[PDB]
């Protein structure tokens, strides 16, 4: 009883991102059970390379953790999830803690985005009483979950709950939000000795190996980006773009014709004169449109933004429409403007974007605005 298991879980792609850059930092050869919903694994290869094996749903996953527990060889655990998901690992808590054999858990939660961050700043409007009211109650409403007597509801205080029944990392997009205005000093002292703030320059002390190990796990090659930010001496832009959930084609085409005038009024910090690139949503499905009528750069829209920040193929500058994107972005790369659909004192994404210094209060601007 000396081995450790490592599990991977995501059904988004941030958590995915940061949890393949963690495996090739790390470099253990500790069994590894992987489960990404936006990155099923069939390369053999690879999954030797790093003791892999992928489960295409989290109910095979178990199967195959609980068998090699119940060979009694297992000292340890650790689960490596989706905080917003946090019911993912809760379900993995539950098989390991039923089987008794004393197995020990240590958990990693990766932010999944802008949506831990709209919550946290909710959760900061209320009075502090309640908070810790929310708080003291957390414990009690994970264990439960776990016990299975209770269904798991994803609130702040429960997905950020955990290090108090467990060994626990949260792996925070801005671990820094807890040194912002918003009353979150609740809430801190729960996770104070429990927050990694997520890195990104993982490739400035990787090898080459390392480095094609990124490449291979998520298919994404910055080779023919960075060759377009240097085809033309002009400063490089990227539109960040979104889908039909949040704005029509029209309306980022008009974003786009406002922000290319040198002397808007409304967007001010003009994109005239810059290498335009557009990196159109995952889920968008109007990209073509856009793209066409500003005669942008396509950056394909399936390639998620956090594998450009992770191969260093950034841009000089950012604009767009509101998104989990500019949460990951580095801050040395200029924001000139986020438009959303939204009276902006009373939008969450909103105020948590400005109180990280994500976008100057004065470069927030509203579909409405044109
Ligand atoms: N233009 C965009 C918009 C979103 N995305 C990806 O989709 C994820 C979720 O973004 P949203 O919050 O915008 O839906 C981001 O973390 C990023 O991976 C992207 O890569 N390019
Ligand atoms: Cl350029
Ligand atoms: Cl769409
Ligand atoms: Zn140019």
């Amino acid at each position: 009883k000396n081995k450790t298991i490592e599990v991977y879980v995501d059904r988004a792609t941030l958590p995915t991102i940061q949890q393949m850059t963690q495996i090739i930092n790390e470099n253990s050869n500790n069994k590894k059970l992987i489960s990404w919903s936006r990155y099923p694994i069939n390369d053999e290869t690879l999954l030797e390379s790093i003791n892999g094996s992928f489960f295409k749903n989290r109910p095979e996953l178990i199967k195959s953790l609980d068998s090699m527990i119940l060979t009694n060889e297992i000292k340890k655990v650790i689960i490596n999830g989706n905080t917003l998901w946090a019911v993912d690992v809760v379900n993995i808590i539950k098989s390991i803690e039923a089987l008794g054999k004393k197995t020990e858990i240590e958990l990693n939660f990766y932010d999944d985005g802008s949506a831990e961050y709209v919550r946290l700043y909710d959760f900061s409007r209320l009075p502090e009483s309640e908070q810790e009211y929310k708080i003291s109650l957390s414990k009690d409403n994970i264990q439960s979950s776990i016990n299975g007597t209770q269904p798991f509801d994803n609130s702040i205080e429960n997905i950020y709950g955990f290090s108090q029944l467990y060994p626990t990392t949260y792996h925070m997009l801005r671990a820094d939000i807890f040194e912002t205005n918003l009353p979150l000093t609740s809430l801190k002292r729960v996770i104070s000795n429990n927050i990694k703030q997520m890195k990104w320059d993982y490739f400035t002390t990787f090898n080459s190996q390392q480095k094609n190990k990124f490449y291979n796990f998520t298919g994404f090659n910055p080779e023919k980006i960075k060759e377009q930010y240097k085809a033309s001496p002009h400063e490089n832009f990227i539109f960040i773009g979104t889908n039909s959930g949040t704005a029509t084609a029209e309306q980022q085409i008009d974003i786009l014709t406002e922000a290319k005038k040198p002397d808007s009024p409304i967007i001010t910090n003009s994109i005239q004169g810059l290498d335009l690139f557009f990196k159109g949503h995952p889920s968008a499905t109007y990209n073509q449109q856009i793209i066409d009528a500003h005669n942008m750069i396509e950056i394909y829209n399936k390639i998620p933004f956090e594998a450009l920040i992770m191969t260093d193929a950034l841009p000089d500058a950012v604009g767009g429409m509101g998104s989990s994107v500019f949460f990951s972005l580095p801050n040395t790369v200029e924001n000139k403007f986020i438009f959303y659909k939204s009276d902006i004192e009373n939008n969450a994404l909103i105020q948590v974007m400005i109180e990280l210094n994500i976008v100057n209060r004065n470069d927030v601007k509203l579909i409405s605005d044109l």
